[PDB]
């Protein structure tokens, strides 16, 4: 069931999170948000620089030391915390799904259902892996006893966009404090909102001072002084693929912390003429426009086999049709505004190539009113491999359909790509589902379905979208550091 | 490729193995052991009573006291030694296999291509485990360093069938040697000497005295000295379903030792209308005629659709008159005898109920030959659940074509039994493979294929076709004991 | 931390639940309830016999049938329903306290501060591996796609003693609840009060009906049915020896439903001359006299070497002396009865024998007060291993103080014996503590400590103290049953 | 017994190692290979450079293309391959052994007896993990079947340093090819030799082309091209913190391939009072001096507890005489040389430092012989922190002993540094023992040992020590890339 939302909600947290306490700038500069849907400010955040994150590192390095009260407390004590912070989180669902919204532009219904739900559980799941995280006993040869230790790894600097807020902080801070690390939260300079009203659910939920900082502020200031910094031994970064090329060559000139990249994304989808037809138009339709295209895990091309693609095509842009555009907190609107002007403006100069290329223009291809960085949901079909469209991330709502004719070569031209992060295939036969995921080359693959993303699996990147998984067993493992202790002993039995 | 069979072959190994050397047995008596396909006997082999096998649980305890060969090795030198065997197995293969095929009555070409071969990469298997058995670390509450060790049981005692000698001796011994336990092996009463051969290999390759002990003998002295034994940790346990309440109830009264159970199957297949026909003809064929059908793992029962249910059974018909009885060292015959007498008038007595119970025979259901214990495969039709035929292990060359007509009511038909060892599942609909072989209540499933076991993977009962399971990690770890140490410390850090 | 007693308590829930309903007995026999320090009858509980027990079963099967909403639920799911039940149980602590204190003769303090928290710490603990448990895709030979899948047994039988009513239901349904199982839960006779309350919070908590029934009754008649049941695939039992014999061959008479045994104990505790002598005498008292001695993880025996032997003794005498016995729920008590008559007079019978064989009694050693089951605490020193009290379980507060010379006789000493379940180590040196504690013969073996059990350890016996863990990782994957799925592909690439 | 070397060896393999054939430098250079104990030339060796290592990359990449003999052979025969290699280098041991002590200076002994005997059991070690690589199967939210595979990543550079050639290579080989991927080698420009006859071996064993490709050649033209490549998937690095920083450089501005990191050390070392004396000193010398200080695991800070200090350094002092200097390969010689002329330069650049800071000489502190690059055993007293031979890496047979007295000092000095690789503990006490190992910031520490790795556990850096592990379970799994694959099915139960 679906609440309505907050009428007059106010902006209460604006200031930095550091050790527990809210700080001003130390420049004394703040930074402005806009509402993407009217174009107006919403208010001005305390703008962190390399000054502020070099308290945010002091203070999460004190909370690491050996004695500490994180350092000391059971496993089970900083699962209890982190369960707890998720109590808070649903207790306050209404209004972080409203401001989610009105900074981001999302679906306030969307907002509600999907993204808080799956932050709630995604630090759930992470609480219940921090009793459970074990190391080894191992048969050594020679009169040892040996065993590994997975400690936590320490100060983990948190770097990340801007399309999902709340999913997106779920799954770097739950990780990373179920492991038993301190961190410093970066959260995206178009959209600091509910990160910072998490931050002040962290103190009431009664973490440890400095165990989570929260600083927002831009990307050369704020997250290029975390990924050069001497003292952070961890960088979990997602965001684009040439920011992360800045983030391991800042990471190797300055201490070798370690890093992990979840960076840009192509996503092909292909529907053979064997697949359940209507849920796979429905549900590759979803893939592309969910969140107004703004998704790494999007459906960006759409290969169909021949026997069914002038059929998929015409379905493709009926289902298209049924889109209200307006403030997404006003009940009917279920298409909302792209982020800002600049990204607008990306998206408008590769669909603007896509005429130009000689793609057709099924519907939309233009602008939509006169405020807010709205645009019109656009299909294209007869789309060929060396158009811009089907190489460059567009991250808006556009549909790609291309033609395909045999299997062999449906792969092959699936697999042409330098990016590799998820990639969907629709069929109803045993033996093609198997071998064709096993084949594709991507971190996830969805058979029949797609946005299938859940709490209990990794997901990651494939070649230049990025190395390392998020969730899952082993999602969580690398926010550890394996340590092997070998003890001499004088006599061994098996 | 096949090579030819041994023609003479030198019995040369007839006592009883304990503690590296070869014993007479006790009271002096020997019992005769015989080849099924010309009713001779073979040779006298010593017989094994409750005196011998308190001689061979003596040797099995010296060799498992702490500070002892086996105990002090290095895991990777037990694994290194289990590598050995297998080499030693490899060597004297065409030797093995022709032994195996005068004593248990299979074909050569089985014997040599499948058994063996399936026997040597299952040492192998196990081989490699040995280093790799790991316990944990675990953080527990308070202020302690906790750890498990998943240490060797003791002395195991292993009960097994006729069957398929070489193939149950593997997948028991390579387990409990690789965890570093010791053994008491007690072969079938009609098939003792494969087994006497592999003690003579386990010597040279430089097993230390005492871990591995053989005794052959027959059940309600041997088999019960073993499970009744104060001294004995844990009996595994391959046979009979009334034979194996014994065990249960003999380990229970004695010292309530581990016990694992391996017995009675009436294994289900099931072929939907959608399935590549020729390839499930084919392998339900193989499935129930394999070994003149004497094989746990054999297909009985076949739950056939009924849109291809004629065509299915005529296919079946036709398949079942290319064989060719005759003694199993001879060139181009398929088709061997059954074990003994008392399996042969058993078979007979089933296959009768068939005919007055009102299944139709297609082919077969008499005797063949003059010498020996041969059966003709029998092919019965129109056979439904209430028949003795389909209720009751055969353990014989005969095939039951069931009808069904839905999907529901078929898994529920299936499932109806206090059997479950295996099943089959042919379909080519990635939906109903995925979901019938989730609801078969069956340690193992097999989808479009039939008799894939692998050493990679576990096999065992569900309900009264046992409990525990055999190979893969699982069945590895099922011959340790989990030790947990907690330790005070002075301070925990996580 | 610690609130006064509820000073009037009142009765609410006596009768069976099944189908999340309260039932009352087929027969209409109800059973007595008595309060072991004033030996008046608190109430009088449903009686349930085999009748009722087959209503209990009918009711987990069908919960547990395909489609139902037990099975379809998401195990994240499953894993929240636990946890609210944790925390109801939280929210009752102070009313399930008094009636645990109450019914089984605890102090209080121990109830509220030791057994409830435990209590709720092992269903937090269990609730977090519900969507955890995982099995394996393995790489097979062959052109095959294979994998395994831990899925629930189905209907567990769940039946254990009167010591630790509220532990001992925690560490049973938790990991059976975890795993999807449906269960029937029959608690002691001696004890089941504060289990049928927990049956009220199951229904609040909202488990589907029939997950969970409770059905208390006595041993040979509702204990006796449920181990001889054709529609239960599983029994976990905790109780003593001679009762775990008894339904170990129930089983194999009925339909070899697989069973976990978990029986008597005698545990030794070794304290050498370079140990922290002061801690060794607290903690070792700790382990003999918690809740009067009646806990299978009591150190009954504690071997001392003997240049510290004397001064140990002093200690040990001197330490027990400090008691006030009484009602356990008046403030300044911290010494309750025995559970009932039966029991005060076996541990009678065993001190006595004491006295008779001449082990120095140094003090206590007779009955205290006239109403209520109280004993004085008792300690003997000069005991030696031909001795009862050394041998025979006690399960009362009675302390054995032996001598000892050489490390490598203690050892031999303290593993003669056909118990197993726990032992205690007491030195500061590395060597002894890891290779003795190797050496023993035990599934638990504290260093340094006693009482230190925790919910992230598995726990169970060696030898003839039973077979199968509980708790931990390891005790957690008791409760489901191993499937292999093995599907034929038309390639296979790594 | 140990063997003789072989007396006059001539050199049979000089040239690239592409596609299991022979290669000339395209260029048609060679490069000159010098033996350091007499300064002579022992051959010539074609000299990769960027167009060379195009067509290694071009011949990995084909033999890793789906469908190839390398992707679609079973596990267990990529097991069996690893383990044919292994029995082969056992074969050669006498060859390899020597081969080793001509190019890389190292004592005959330790060639023939520690480093060929660890090399082989490393290859044996990763044979077994081949079909015992397992992923997961999950139960996660909703109506899906998902599960993951660990795939190989594909092509994998392989760079690593002079000091161990044969274990270096084992190490690296065996986890990447255990896993399935292919591989380009790149020795050290010193010491290539051993690499080129691996390489013949390879052939023998029957590895098909392309999978291992072997081009000896400099760092800044071969080495940056393997890691600047953009068809290169991964780059496994071992050498000097300075070039691994490029690495990771070269990697971001080319196709952000995966990278591993086994960096710079200074390993420290405590000594505590109540340490067995004899043992500690014994280990701490041969931690040092074996392989004349050429080990990144080599202990080079001593610190040694005040109440024990003069006498551990007289007994050091004592234990630095026992040399014998010269040739490796003649009797009685068990004291090598360095490598080449620049690294003899950088240790007595570093060991003039040591007189002229302030630290005692006690023993040794220049050049050994007329010819050769030796140097006499070096120790040092009276360290203190802020001298570069308490800083900066030597890699030369240089001891530095300094002094301590508090526990918690000493820590806060041992972790006050930006390398972490290996680190060592001497104590009799339990608790000291698990806290300060514990405490360690370094990803091996040995306790009461030194120098006892073993092939089943990881090994690798903490923070500039570099990051990724080695070895054992955790080692092997870096060479897999994990895919999740998610199938939507019509009804799910647990
Ligand atoms: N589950 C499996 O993996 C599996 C595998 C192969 C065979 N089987 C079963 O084995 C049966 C055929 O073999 P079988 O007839 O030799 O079985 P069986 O019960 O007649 O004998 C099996 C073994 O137990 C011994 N034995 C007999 N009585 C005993 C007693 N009282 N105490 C101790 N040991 C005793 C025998 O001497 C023999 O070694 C079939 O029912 C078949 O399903 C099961």
């Amino acid at each position: 069931d679906l609440p309505a939302p907050l009428t007059n909600i106010k902006i209460q947290h604006t200031k930095l999170f550091i050790n527990n306490e809210w700080h001003e700038s130390v420049s004394g500069k703040t930074f402005p948000v806009f509402n993407p849907a009217t174009e107006e400010k919403i208010c001005e955040v305390e703008e962190a620089d390399k000054e502020d994150v070099d308290k945010a590192v002091k203070a999460a390095r004190e909370a690491f030391q050996m004695g500490s009260p994180w350092r000391t407390m059971d496993a089970s004590e900083r699962g209890q915390l982190i369960y707890k912070l998720a109590d808070l989180i649903e207790r306050d669902r209404l209004l972080l799904a409203t401001l989610e919204s009105i900074n981001a532009g999302k679906v306030f219904a969307s907002a509600y259902l999907m993204d808080l739900d799956y932050c709630i559980k995604a630090l759930r799941y992470c609480a219940g892996w921090a009793d459970k995280i074990q190391g080894r006993t191992i048969p050594v040869d020679g009169e040892f006893f040996s065993y590994t230790r997975h400690e936590p790894i320490g100060v983990c600097g948190l770097i990340f966009p801007w399309n999902a807020p709340m999913i997106l902080l779920a799954c770097k801070i739950g990780p990373a404090l179920c492991c038993g690390n301190t961190v410093i939260v970066k959260p995206a300079e178009q959209t600091p909102l509910t990160a910072l009203h998490v931050a002040s659910l962290i103190k009431e939920a009664g973490f440890p001072p400095g165990v989570v900082n929260i600083v927002p502020g831009y990307g050369p200031t704020a997250g290029a002084a975390i990924s050069s910094h001497m003292d952070v031994d961890k960088v979990a970064f997602t965001g684009s693929t040439e920011v992360g090329k800045m983030i391991q060559e800042a990471a190797a000139k300055s201490n070798l912390k370690r890093v992990t990249l979840e960076l840009g994304a192509k996503n092909p989808c292909i529907v053979f003429a064997d697949a359940d037809l209507d849920s796979a138009v429905e549900f590759a339709h979803q893939g592309v426009f969910t969140n107004q295209g703004q998704s790494c895990i999007a459906a960006s091309k759409l290969f169909v086999e021949e026997a069914i693609y002038d059929e998929f095509v015409q379905r493709s842009v009926e289902r298209a049709k049924k889109y209200v555009f307006g403030n997404p907190l006003t009940p009917g609107v279920n298409h909302g505004p792209q982020i800002n002007k600049a990204q607008h403006n990306k998206i408008m100069e590769l669909i603007e190539s896509g005429k130009k290329e000689g793609a057709k223009l099924e519907c939309g291809g233009g602008p939509w009113g006169n405020k807010g960085y709205f645009i019109q949901p656009t299909v294209f079909s007869n789309v060929t491999d060396d158009m811009r469209i089907a190489k460059e991330e567009i991250f808006g709502p556009v549909q790609q359909i291309m033609k395909f004719k045999s299997l062999d070569e449906v792969i092959k031209r699936a697999n042409n790509t330098y990016y590799g992060l998820v990639a969907g295939v629709f069929t109803k036969d045993l033996d093609k589902a198997v071998t064709v995921s096993s084949a594709l080359q991507a971190g996830t693959v969805w058979v029949n379905c797609y946005l299938a993303a859940s709490a209990q699996s990794p997901a990651g990147g494939f070649k230049m979208s990025g190395h390392g998984r998020e969730m899952g067993e082993y999602g969580i493992h690398e926010y550890t550091e394996v340590k092997t202790v070998t003890m001499k002993i004088s006599e061994k039995n098996s």
